[PDB]
């Protein structure tokens, strides 16, 4: 009955999404942000100059004055001259860095997906796409000339594994852990009051711990805390919002809508292929609906569920 | 019995890892890691401006106090007149030029394993995976129809040699020399005490020996300590854990899951090649089942050790 849907073949498998496009969502999203913050608030704690300004007495000079700024911001480190809350004043001045470290942990897992995983799921999907291609084309020319096919064995193998899930779940879980550490992170950073980042520093150590010149205290102020409480929210409230996207994910077997076999069914030499227990073949369906645009037989069995009133 | 099961041999490997996924891991956390850290160090070490900040007296200039810096600066070296612990101090002055000594030399046995290894896995990888898909070719059409075949024969030669293997473990027992000599470093770094950021200084040389207008001390204050000792630990924690990752590659037979080839003795044209004492076989063994996604004879091996039931 081959009229109007046969297929030569001729155009490979240019490009495959190895990874699904949730995942570049939340990857994109999870990593892009911090380092856009972080590339927002190096821009300006720039342009203001300073990140730490503590007042000095007017007998200083302008060495003297730069010494207690640089001094204090390096004191804030040592958690015996400052005062109250130590804990918030060195998170306000490693924010930036600590903003940049689940940036390039969450970049990781997509990291290692595209190294041990995705290899893999190119070459499994090229063979599972073109032995479907195969199999529809084989069906119509068997329909044309008027047993356990190549791809369904080969499903069964996978349905058997999940040494492939498992990176793919591990890959979303440490994604997952990383974004709670970093809500945790920057939800206690947010916590944190913006009257505490000034902080009464003292320069008395060493050879100073005698001087009379050089006042007891000094009011110091972190600058860069307005600007990074802003950050810190504005990163919370994504990943908050990424924490349910992540956790779907998670849950291979559930996000399907089991309409990327059943209409393979049609053809005479074809199957409950959906999901069962998280195993790799359950992966693979997430990746065979994602990636069934490129295989033209996919469009033709549509047709052909819609051909049959 | 060629039904579904027929290869064209059209697709070459275009895409071959001539390194493995865990090396290629590794090596990105490996060097990435402490070149970001610099890139975060030296963003926010300019950002503050100085990196060495000492207490003039208010008698002093803007270019008194700046020699007094300046020269304190580069006094970090001369251990006469800084002091107690003087090896601390100029690690501090240092630590971003020690961190990316090792950040490059974790680069060159990737970097070697590219110039004197890499083309020669490629290679070998590649005959070995073309007479792979030949001779079950040629087994199928065999079988279609109704002695030590070229790849064996080819494996054993490999198994006699451990030029490669050799070139390999060292690239890796160099990069776990290193991680450790900065495991150590970074451990040591950060052992040091806040405390000793700071530094009694004394300009008492040349003419200024016995000028009375030079206070005899002055004190000195290493205010990128405080960053260090947060990238210090940062890396030592990655490397701490890299470092049984690394020792885990050096187990080249050990890392095999014994299934590359428990799937070719299904064909009847064929054989015990797992590992044995650390040849060029065991780690091509690694290489065949990290690139064992491009050759298309063993997915249709696969279903063929799952078809007999
Ligand atoms: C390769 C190249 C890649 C390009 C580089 C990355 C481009 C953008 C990077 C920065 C970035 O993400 O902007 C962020 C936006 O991010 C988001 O808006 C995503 C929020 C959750 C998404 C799921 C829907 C709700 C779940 C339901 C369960 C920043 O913008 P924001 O103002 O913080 O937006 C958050 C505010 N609302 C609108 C989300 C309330
Ligand atoms: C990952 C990033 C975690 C940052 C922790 C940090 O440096 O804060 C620091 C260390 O605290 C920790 O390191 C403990 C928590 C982490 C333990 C992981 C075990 C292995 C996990 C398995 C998977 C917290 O500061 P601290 O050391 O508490 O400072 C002392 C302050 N007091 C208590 C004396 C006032
Ligand atoms: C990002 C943009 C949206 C997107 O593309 O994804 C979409 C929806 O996915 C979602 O956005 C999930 C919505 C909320 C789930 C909450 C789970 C439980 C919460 C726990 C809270 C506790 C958290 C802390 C612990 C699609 O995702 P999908 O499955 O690809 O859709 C199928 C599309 N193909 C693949 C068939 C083409
Ligand atoms: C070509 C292009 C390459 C892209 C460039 C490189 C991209 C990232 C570079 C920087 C970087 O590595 O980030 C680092 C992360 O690195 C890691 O988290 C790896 C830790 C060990 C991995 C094996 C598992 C445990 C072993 C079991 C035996 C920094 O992040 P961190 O906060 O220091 O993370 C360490 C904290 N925890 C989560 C690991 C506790
Ligand atoms: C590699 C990086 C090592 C850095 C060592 C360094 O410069 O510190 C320096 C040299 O110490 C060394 O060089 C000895 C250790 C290395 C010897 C390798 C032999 C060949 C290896 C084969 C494979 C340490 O400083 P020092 O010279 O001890 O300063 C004198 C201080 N006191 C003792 C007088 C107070
Ligand atoms: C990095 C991400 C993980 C990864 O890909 O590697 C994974 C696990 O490897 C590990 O992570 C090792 C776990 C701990 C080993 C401890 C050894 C003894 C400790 C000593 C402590 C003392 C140290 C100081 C002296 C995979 O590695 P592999 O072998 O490629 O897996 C096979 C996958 N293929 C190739 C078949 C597809
Ligand atoms: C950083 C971003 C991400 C971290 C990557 C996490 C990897 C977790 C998935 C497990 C995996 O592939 O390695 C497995 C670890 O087990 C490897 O398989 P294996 O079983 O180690 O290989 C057989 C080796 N024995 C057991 C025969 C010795």
């Amino acid at each position: 009955s081959d009229f109007l849907l046969k297929e030569p073949t001729e155009p490979k498998f240019k490009g495959l999404r190895l990874e699904l496009a949730v995942d570049k969502m939340v990857t994109c999203i999870a990593v892009g942000l911090p380092l856009l913050l972080i590339s927002l608030a190096f821009a300006q704690e720039i342009s203001i100059g300073t990140q730490i300004s503590c007042f000095s007495p007017s007998s200083f000079s302008w060495r003297q004055a730069a010494f207690v700024d640089s001094y204090c911001w390096a004191a804030v480190q040592q958690k015996n001259s400052l005062q109250s809350g130590n804990l918030p004043l060195w998170l306000h001045k490693f924010f930036p860095y600590i903003l940049l470290l689940f940036a390039i942990l969450l970049y990781l897992p997509p990291l290692f997906w595209r190294f041990a995983a995705a290899p893999h799921i190119c070459s499994d999907l090229k063979f599972i796409m073109e032995e479907l291609d195969k199999v529809y084309n084989r069906a119509i020319k068997a329909a044309k000339s008027a047993k356990y096919p190549i791809v369904e064995q080969y499903l069964k193998t996978k349905k058997n594994s999940n040494n492939l899930i498992i990176k793919y779940i591990s890959c979303r879980l440490l994604t997952l852990i990383i974004i709670l550490l970093a809500c945790i992170y920057l939800g206690y950073y947010f916590s944190l009051s913006s009257l505490s980042d000034e902080f009464v520093c003292s320069i008395k150590s060493g050879i100073l711990r005698n001087d009379s010149t050089v006042p007891d205290q000094f009011q110091c102020k972190l600058i860069a805390v307005g600007i990074f409480q802003l950050l810190s929210v504005i990163n919370l409230v994504v990943y908050v919002l990424l924490a349910p996207v992540v956790v779907y994910t998670l849950f291979v077997p559930f996000r399907q809508k089991t309409d990327v076999l059943k209409v393979y069914e049609i053809l005479p030499t074809f199957l409950h292929f959906k999901s069962e227990g998280y195993n790799d073949l359950s992966l693979y369906n997430l990746f065979l609906e994602e990636n069934i645009s490129e295989v033209k037989s996919y469009k033709c069995l549509k047709v052909l569920e819609n051909i049959k009133s």
